[PDB]
């Protein structure tokens, strides 16, 4: 379902630090925000975690819900945050 374009958009929207937070959001359930600079194709870890099973289709969707990033929720998932909830 989700491809490189999806996780690319995630990298564009969320900051490098927030992308690290996604890792910990999957692992330790850490949902902290980090108003930092975004990357334009640098955090390859995102692809590693995607294949690993930490940023999978379902997992990433949940993570982005918990982050509440509407720039992704209504672009990647193309639906309201609440609508996403019902798919979790």
């Amino acid at each position: 379902h989700m491809s490189a374009e999806v996780i690319h958009q995630v990298e564009e929207a969320l900051s490098s630090s927030e992308l690290t937070e996604l890792k910990y959001l999957c692992l330790g359930r850490v949902g902290k925000r980090k108003l930092e600079r975004v990357q334009s194709g640098v955090r390859d870890l995102l692809d590693i975690l995607r294949e690993r099973g930490k940023l999978s289709v379902g997992d990433l969707a949940e993570l982005l819900y918990r982050v509440r990033r509407f720039d992704l929720l209504k672009r990647i998932l193309k639906m309201d945050r609440k609508a996403v909830e019902t798919h979790l």
